[PDB]
């Protein structure tokens, strides 16, 4: 095993601890692919974890440094401020493939704003959070996971981001109101006639579960629109990033099971990744 091999598995160490969906679906791809996917996630979860758990702009900036350091001079030797085996390891993916540069920078700028948290009056500010932490997320990883990085393939990598990150929301609630954040817009929060802190007291309702449900039924949506179009990908891309999709989109099912619960943090046992990754290769 040679040393950048180290790097990368310190990255696929990283997403397989945040994320088992992810890395239960991802790591299904050829090598060269899943090693740029590993990668890629290790550097949006320091950005977000810097921010969501260990709250620290010093960092931020460590990291931000670094990889305009990556575009400015893919070729050089850098001694990266914030954490060298994933810097390593995007430096050696840049040097291969296209990278979207300003797709990490837009997460940056978004998580930065995480740190003075204020709610969004409308959905319309929600959904542009959701394009900074996810959309921009599905344009990096575009050339990786395709052939034809053309407009539409951005555009669905994108939405599929975006409504990625809508259920990751609609799990969330209560980690993120023990955090102080809520995410659900004050318009729609209001018209809904409900409140995040008093649901978290006395437990669900109907106005709760049908907020909650607006937003689900427009996840949903958008999900079954990407998948329609899931062809812009790859092939070998394809079957799994459809088990992406609907091994993190079964996470409604699961938030409904329990009841909605702003508890716990429900999920989906590796058991059930599975027989969905049956349900899925059966049509490829
Ligand atoms: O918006 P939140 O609640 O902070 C959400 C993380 C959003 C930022 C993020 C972190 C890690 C990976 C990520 O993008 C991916 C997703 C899949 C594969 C590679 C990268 C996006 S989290 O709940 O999973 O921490
Ligand atoms: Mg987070
Ligand atoms: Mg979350």
């Amino acid at each position: 095993m040679t040393m950048m091999d180290m790097n990368f598995k310190y990255c696929h160490k990283i997403m397989k601890k945040h994320s088992k969906s992810f890395s239960y679906a991802f790591d299904l791809l050829p090598e060269d692919q899943r090693k740029a996917v590993w990668a890629i996630y290790a550097v949006c979860r320091k950005i977000d974890d810097s921010i969501d758990v260990y709250g620290d702009i010093q960092f931020l900036n460590q990291i931000k440094e670094d990889i305009q350091s990556i575009e400015k001079y893919p070729y050089e030797y850098h001694h990266f401020q914030s954490d060298r085996r994933i810097m390593m390891a995007l430096q050696h993916v840049a040097q291969h493939k296209n990278i979207a540069f300003q797709s990490f920078y837009n997460l940056i700028d978004t998580v930065y704003k995480d740190q003075h948290f204020t709610m969004f009056e409308t959905d319309a500010e929600l959904f542009g959070y959701c394009y900074g932490v996810a959309g921009t997320v599905g344009e990096v990883l575009t050339p990786i996971l395709s052939d034809h990085e053309t407009h539409q393939t951005y555009d669905v990598a994108r939405r599929l981001g975006e409504s990625l990150q809508l259920i990751n929301i609609l799990r969330d609630v209560g980690e993120d109101f023990e955090n102080e954040r809520i995410y659900f817009s004050k318009q729609r929060l209001k018209q809904y006639e409900v409140d995040i802190a008093e649901v978290y007291q006395n437990g669900v309702n109907n106005h709760y579960i049908d907020l909650w449900e607006y937003y689900a039924a427009i996840a949903e949506k958008d999900f079954r629109d990407v998948m329609d179009q899931i062809k812009v990908f790859s092939i070998e891309a394809q079957p799994i990033i459809e088990l992406a999709a609907r091994i993190y989109i079964e996470i409604l099912d699961e938030v409904r099971q329990a009841n909605y619960t702003l508890h716990e943090r429900v999920f989906v046992e590796k058991r059930k990744k599975a027989k969905l990754f049956h349900e899925i290769n059966s049509k490829y």
